[PDB]
């Protein structure tokens, strides 16, 4: 499968109506990333 | 590792500086996933 590399941001005004996944503060903290983190998406 | 399940959604305007991974279209191509579908998201 594949995947996509990316890194936590902070939504932009310009951002608005574009796809994201939304990482609230306790999936952050699940997770243990912090904003300029690298993650990877993957399909499920 | 812990990982987060999360959903492909449309940014909001109250979504504006609070903390997202971005998908664009070739991104959302390359996983195969469109707004709604279900991703996981792991940190590196």
């Amino acid at each position: 499968g594949k995947k996509v590399v990316a890194r936590v941001a902070e939504a932009r005004a310009e951002d608005v109506g574009k796809r994201v996944v939304r990482v609230d503060k306790a999936e952050r903290a699940k997770v243990g990333v912090k904003v300029g983190d690298v993650v990877e998406v993957k399909k499920v």
